[PDB]
C-alpha cells in the first residue's frame, strides 16, 4: 500500500485526543496508535523509564511503517522528544508545545493554569515553554494524580467523575487564572466537567486542535501528505485489554468498525 | 546571536501578519520588506513575480533572517518552493496556514474564499483546501474594492460597510459556514464582515495561523528566542517611507518605528 501512517502513542487513551483532531483536520491521513494501557500511570514513572517505554512504543510503530510520529503524551514528551526527533529522520512532535501555543492564544489577563501529572509538573516544561514563548505571562500548575485512573477506568462522564474534579480544582478558583490547560492528553475525556466546575470565565484548553494542526503544517511542509484514494486502514494497539479500549475509543472517537489489537512491548 | 523572522511583501497588507507574530512572538524582532514601488503584483507576470520575490528574498538574508515569510499570495504560487529548496532557513507562505485555519473552523465543510482577482484566479486556495480535505466545497469571490477601503482608511468608517454588503452579497445565497480573508488587507475589514455574514459564519484572518507555524517551526529548530531585551525591528519600503509608516504604526501599536527606503533591481 502507498499510505504511510501517521503514529501517536500514548500511556493510554489520552492520545485519542490528538488523533481525533487529525480525523477531522486531516480526513485523508491513516492513523497509527498505540496506548501502552498495561504499564498506565506514566505519571510517577522517572524520566530514564518513561524514555526507555517511549522508546519501545516508537521502535513499535517504525516498524510498522510510520511517517512521522506525535508523542501524544505529555510526561513522554518532556522525557524523551528531542532524543527521538534527533535519533530518527522521520518529523516528530510532542504536545507541550502547542497546548502552550493555544493558552497563549486563548489568555485574557496572562494568568495560565496547567493541569498534569506527577511528572508532568515535576518536569517544569509547561512552565518553561510558555515562558520562553511570552516571558512575562504567569504560570502555575496543579497535578491531579487521580484524572488518569478516572478516564482509564471508563468513568469519565458519571458522578464519581464529577466529584474528583470538583476536589482536584478547588484552588483554581483562589486565583484569576482565566485559562486552563489540560496539560495531560487524557484530561479533554474530562473537559465537561472541568468546564462546568470552572464556569464560563476560564478557558479550558484542548491541546489536540493546535497539535493536529502542526501535524498538518509539517505534513504539508514536507510534501508527505497523502495523495492517494487508498481505502483508510486505520490501526490501533493496546498493551492491555482491547474491550476496555474499544468502548472508550468509540465514545470519544465516531468510529463503530475500529480495529483493535492487543501487543507486548519489552 | 539575534537572527530576525523576515516578511517580504508587494506593500502593506503583510503587516497583517506580523500583528500576529508580535502578538504570538513577543520576543522576536521582525524585518519586513513592502515592496510598494511595483505593487500591485496581482496583473504582472508569473515569472518577474518570481524575480522580484528573489531580490527581496536576497535583500533580507543578507541581513540576517532566520526564517521568511512570504506574505504575498502571489509571489508565494510563484517561487516558495524554489526559494526553499536554495535558502537553508524555513520559508512559508499565508495560503496553507488560512486553509489549515478554515479546516478547523468549518462544521459543514462548505468555505468561501475572498481575495484579489488574481488571488481567486490563480485558484491557490482552493489547491491547498482540496490537498488537505478532497469533499470541501469551495467558493472564489474576487474583491476589487477591498485594498483600497483599507489602503485608504476608509473600513474605520460606514462608508466600508455599504462596500461589504455590495461585494460579498452573493454569499447570503450559500451556505458556507466559514469565509477566508484570502488577502492580507482584509483582516482591517474582519469586524465588518463578521457583522455582515453574522454569527453563523467563522471569519479567518491567515495571519493569526500563519503566525503558529512561524512559532511551531522555529521550535521544532530550537530557534525560539527566550528574551526580548535587544529587539530592533526593521521595515524596509521600496515607495513612501512615510505612507507605510503612517500605516504601519497604527496598524502594528508602534509610534516611534523608523521605515528605511531602499533600492532593488533595476
Ligand atoms: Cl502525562
Ligand atoms: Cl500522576
Ligand atoms: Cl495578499
Amino acid at each position: 500500500a502507498m499510505k504511510q501512517a501517521i503514529g501517536f502513542i500514548d500511556s493510554g487513551v489520552g492520545g485519542l485526543t490528538v488523533v481525533r483532531e487529525v480525523l477531522k483536520q486531516l480526513p485523508h491521513e491513516q492513523v497509527y496508535y498505540l496506548g501502552d494501557t498495561a504499564r498506565c500511570p506514566y505519571g510517577p514513572r522517572d524520566k530514564e523509564e518513561v524514555a526507555k517505554f517511549t522508546w519501545e512504543m516508537t521502535n513499535f510503530l517504525v516498524d510498522r511503517g510510520i511517517k512521522m510520529l506525535v508523542i501524544a503524551c505529555n510526561t513522554a514528551t518532556a522525557a524523551a522528544l528531542y532524543d527521538i526527533r534527533e535519533k530518527l529522520d522521520i518529523p516528530v512532535i510532542g504536545v507541550i508545545q502547542p497546548g502552550s501555543r493555544a493558552a497563549l492564544k486563548a489568555t485574557r489577563n496572562n494568568k495560565i493554569g496547567v493541569l498534569g501529572t506527577l511528572g508532568t509538573v515535576e518536569s517544569m516544561a509547561y512552565p518553561t515553554a510558555l515562558k520562553g514563548l511570552n516571558r512575562r505571562v504567569e504560570v502555575d500548575s496543579l497535578a491531579c494524580p487521580k484524572f488518569v485512573s478516572v478516564v482509564e477506568s471508563g468513568e469519565y462522564k458519571s458522578a464519581i467523575a464529577k466529584k474528583v474534579v470538583a476536589e482536584s480544582l478547588l484552588p483554581l478558583k483562589s486565583t484569576k487564572i482565566d485559562t486552563v490547560i489540560l496539560g495531560c492528553t487524557h484530561y479533554p475525556l474530562l473537559k465537561p466537567i472541568i468546564e462546568n466546575f470552572m464556569g464560563d470565565g476560564v478557558a479550558v484548553i484542548n491541546s489536540g486542535e493546535e497539535t493536529a494542526s502542526e501535524v498538518s503544517a509539517l505534513l504539508d511542509y514536507h510534501n508527505l501528505l497523502d495523495a492517494t484514494d487508498e481505502e483508510i486502514e486505520h490501526r490501533f494497539f493496546t498493551t492491555g485489554s482491547t474491550q476496555i479500549f474499544k468502548d472508550i475509543a468509540k465514545d470519544w472517537l465516531n468510529m463503530p468498525d475500529m480495529t483493535v489489537e492487543h501487543i507486548k512491548l519489552g
